[PDB]
RNA sequence: GCGGGGUGGAGCAGUCAGGUAGCUCGUCGGGCUCAUAACCCGAAGGUCGUAGGUUCAAAUCCUGCCCCCGCAACCA
RNA sequence: GACGGUAUCUAACCAGAAAGCCACGGCUAACUACGUGCCAGCAGCCGCGGUAAUACGUAGGUGGCAAGCGUUGUCCGGAUUUAUUGGGCGUAAAGCGAGCGCAGGCGGUUUCUUAAGUCUGAUGUGAAAGCCCCCGGCUCAACCGGGGAGGGUCAUUGGAAACUGGGAGACUUGAGUGCAGAAGAGGAGAGUGGAAUUCCAUGUGUAGCGGUGAAAUGCGUAGAUAUAUGGAGGAACACCAGUGGCGAAGGCGGCUCUCUGGUCUGUAACUGACGCUGAGGCUCGAAAGCGUGGGGAGCAAACAGGAUUAGAUACCCUGGUAGUCCACGCCGUAAACGAUGAGUGCUAAGUGUUGGAGGGUUUCCGCCCUUCAGUGCUGCAGCAAACGCAUUAAGCACUCCGCCUGGGGAGUACGACCGCAAGGUUGAAACUCAAAGGAAUUGACGGGGGCCCGCACAAGCGGUGGAGCAUGUGGUUUAAUUCGAAGCAACGCGAAGAACCUUACCAGGUCUUGACAUCCUUUGACCACUCUAGAGAUAGAGCUUUCCCUUCGGGGACAAAGUGACAGGUGGUGCAUGGUUGUCGUCAGCUCGUGUCGUGAGAUGUUGGGUUAAGUCCCGCAACGAGCGCAACCCUUAUUGUUAGUUGCCAUCAUUUAGUUGGGCACUCUAGCGAGACUGCCGGUGACAAACCGGAGGAAGGUGGGGAUGACGUCAAAUCAUCAUGCCCCUUAUGACCUGGGCUACACACGUGCUACAAUGGGAAGUACAACGAGUCGCUAGACCGCGAGGUCAUGCAAAUCUCUUAAAGCUUCUCUCAGUUCGGAUUGCAGGCUGCAACUCGCCUGCAUGAAGCCGGAAUCGCUAGUAAUCGCGGAUCAGCACGCCGCGGUGAAUACGUUC
RNA sequence: GGAGGUAUGACAA
């Protein structure tokens, strides 16, 4: 049967809001205005290995933490990367914009960023099999005290769509406490989409 | 010409011996069933072939007429 | 010298004239594109082809082979698939139903002999050519030549004597006889005993009896059933009785007698291999059946009637003929079964029991040991596909016999023999299929079993099904009635708001880089607005007409036009998909690692004893652990410490109409931090455990109540119409704009709801107590007008401050008096209120008028186990307006649970 | 614990 979204689960008990942020009379404006920066930010970084925008709004300030793999590429040389953004993103919003990357020690360890791995090898069609089973070994590694991890659709070209999946360690989803991420990809092949889920159980809180 | 029959869709009662239109199956609707059958509950369907008499009153009695069925319509 | 200027040799010239066939899904070496769409077609078998075909056709490649390649035909192989080499017959095909036996096959030990078999040598022959071995010739090879070898169940002849056979002896173990014993439903014949049934006779006696799931037929007042005494006759032999006995098998059960077979144990007197098997034959052979003659109680095909049923030529009931019985004679078949031919020997044990024998005891009885022949059970080795067999082999061996060779057609046809007949015995083919089959494994299922749980039933309360209306659906209708959902798990569902918009539908009016994108574009404003015509989209005029920098060349930001790439599809496929969701079900399960078991699929763990709500926990266990579930962590609710004290609270105080004002936060309240509940403690039960029962304390006790949370998976379940998306289709149209209409239709059927049918009520008046939530052009106070819906002015509040908001049931009086009504409030007329550009299609609401069906609802069916059902309101999402629906809140507040058969 | 006797359900997927 259908499960809870891992994140929205425990969004309030130990995990937190990633619109940081209080409106009343303007909470439909900003939370659009925060929609299209997230899609704005998805297509111009995609290159990049940016996971969690967290934004936060201070008057006719907008604050945007972006968190990344590749701080470097997203910074450019001399910021001059973060500035054109800056100013396409004061374009969009309207209002000033100041951004603030954050690095993704242990990039293993985020569902968003490992779930883009598999999809981008199945669209390079590498075995699936091959691709979940290393971004496992990878997390284990990094130290994810489980790590779940499952691909859906029409695999390898296959007129019968199935689901085929594995896991490692412990990945209790019933367990609230648990600080598991979580994230969903799809991968555009040929033959239509594929789904990634990955979970990954970190230490819990 | 001799008989037998015309009563709900079908098969039948009732008719002799005047008072009250039924039985079996069927049809329609609703139930039961995953569904169908069976089963269960409701409902419809004829003014008794037809026209006249008799009677207080006719499916029932009388007369005619029309249909349907079997038989006969000629023998040395 | 026919061949013949032939072979051959020499010299000149030229890569120039000289490569196809089949195959590429697996078997099988060889792979991709189109076209195709269960069509065309392929194919040796498996099988390909239903819109994404390595299997069809073409193409490009690749593999095989090559002047060949492939197809068909036929033979051998693979085929151990006729098994001599080299198979089998418990359950897969296969042991004759059993025995007696002629011929035949086979045969115990040993002395001598023989030399038929057997072994061996020599000789003769097994032509030549051809295979094969050496050696040669053609340029090689093919081919040719030379020399060998081989090839016989060969003939003659010489040897050997182990084995088989013959001949002459010997032997006693197998076989049989003698002698001494044992048991027995062995057979045949003639008698005979008791219980019971039925009938007959006679008493008593009265209204039933009998029978089924329930009934009826039937018997009975012409006296039944019952009951008592008798009589008749037939069949079978209770208790004993026992994987007990006996028989070759079929089979044989009261008792007695007569006749009679076999078996077993001793003994070692006798014979001295006389034995085993046994085609064909012969004999026997359950039950049914057949002929002749008897007999005939009970039972009982057929048959009659009563039931059951849709039907019931059946199961059930009441009767009942043949038959069952006897004699004689036929028949000759059975799951005639241990589904296992006979004989013989050999290969652990344990334990019953039948019939014996010997011994050591024991006074006897009896106990112990040994032993033979049966008969069971358990179990090594070994065997087996497995199940299993295992001294009573399906083990290890030898002899003889019967029998099997895929399934069906078929034990059929024809023929023959037998039979009175029924039929039996013998026994095919054409044709057709790629399976049939045995054992075991995992599931699922059962009108199988056991153990459990859930408003599953039961116990209750209230409903739906009946009526009016709201609403969804089917059907029908329509120009359209847009699309989706179809048992549970579609139908107050997507839709948390269809007059317009929404809107996807229809009619009509319209447009074609387009309503919406990105890219090039240009001599830059765009818009916006006024007027005109239009239903509007639109067009036709006027109207105004751009920002940002840099050094000034321009550029960038934005329109807008031109232009082509392109856009756009609520077009199709949820049987191509992602995502999301339903569902079993919050049920306790679903699995993995390692190990072990099994030939193998698989199994174990996860089972079992307890226990739990739980695969929850404990214990035991070839299992030891782990993961996803369960539980916990989380929210809310139930008590409370403390920090805080306004906009909330008011006890202490004084004042106000007012908690008002002052004053205080004490209380309540609010919301952070904490405390608290852990079977924690006590007693009893329990396997010293888990745990269960009870108790104390406490606001709360065993999960306190509720919520969130939904395992692996299941239904090709739902959604291409939220979104996204493979492929397919449309592209001046399936795209886009506008007006109007439709989605609201209405002979009918269903689901879900609201209102009722009245007195536990209707009406009138008075009076009291909540909670969740909403609020800026929004909640709206207060006042005034209005019968009312509402309207006017106007106030506070972005809110614990103000408002929506004095809630309704309730309680107290009055009235009605059982009436289709003073119930009911449908439909309808008129007149209004709002919202909105607009209320006809088609909104909600108000007043007056009218006053529908409805008198508690068939078959059937639904929810709920406590602050629950029932009932009463209040708020909110959507929303200009519009809910009987949905979400949430509080008020009042029960009945019942014996119990798990269904 | 074991053993001999006493109503229906096209076809493919
Ligand atoms: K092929
Ligand atoms: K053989
Ligand atoms: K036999
Ligand atoms: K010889
Ligand atoms: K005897
Ligand atoms: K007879
Ligand atoms: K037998
Ligand atoms: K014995
Ligand atoms: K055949
Ligand atoms: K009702
Ligand atoms: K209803
Ligand atoms: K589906
Ligand atoms: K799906
Ligand atoms: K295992
Ligand atoms: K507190
Ligand atoms: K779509
Ligand atoms: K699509
Ligand atoms: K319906
Ligand atoms: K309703
Ligand atoms: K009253
Ligand atoms: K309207
Ligand atoms: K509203
Ligand atoms: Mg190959
Ligand atoms: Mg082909
Ligand atoms: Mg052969
Ligand atoms: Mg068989
Ligand atoms: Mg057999
Ligand atoms: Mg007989
Ligand atoms: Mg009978
Ligand atoms: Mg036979
Ligand atoms: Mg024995
Ligand atoms: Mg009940
Ligand atoms: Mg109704
Ligand atoms: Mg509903
Ligand atoms: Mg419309
Ligand atoms: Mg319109
Ligand atoms: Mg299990
Ligand atoms: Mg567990
Ligand atoms: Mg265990
Ligand atoms: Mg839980
Ligand atoms: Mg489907
Ligand atoms: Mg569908
Ligand atoms: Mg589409
Ligand atoms: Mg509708
Ligand atoms: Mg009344
Ligand atoms: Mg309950
Ligand atoms: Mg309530």
């Amino acid at each position: 049967g259908q499960k809870v979204h891992p994140i929205g689960m425990r969004v309030g008990i130990i995990r937190d809001w990633d619109a940081k942020w209080y409106a009343e009379k303007e909470y439909a404006e900003f939370l659009h205005e925060d929609l299209r920066i997230r899609k704005f930010i998805a297509t111009k970084l995609a290159d990049a290995a940016v996971s969690t925008i967290e934004i936060e709004r201070a008057a006719n300030r907008v604050n945007i933490s972006i968190h990344t793999a590749k701080p470097g590429m997203v910074i450019g040389k001399g910021g001059s990367e973060v500035e054109n953004l800056r100013k396409e993103l004061n374009k969009l919003t309207g209002k000033r914009v100041h951004i603030n990357i954050v690095e993704i020690k242990k990039p293993d360890l985020d569902a968003k960023l490992v779930g883009e791995g598999i999809a981008r090898q199945l669209e390079n069609r590498v075995a699936f099999r091959r691709a979940q089973k290393q971004a496992i070994q990878r997390a284990m590694r990094a130290g994810a005290k489980g790590i779940k991890t499952q691909v859906s659709g029409r695999l390898n070209g296959a007129d019968i769509a199935r689901s085929e999946g594995y896991s490692e360690g412990t990945v209790p989803l019933h367990t609230l406490r648990a600080d598991i991420d979580y994230a969903w990809e799809e991968a555009d092949t040929t033959y239509g989409k594929l789904g990634v889920k990955v979970w990954i159980y970190r230490g819990e809180i």
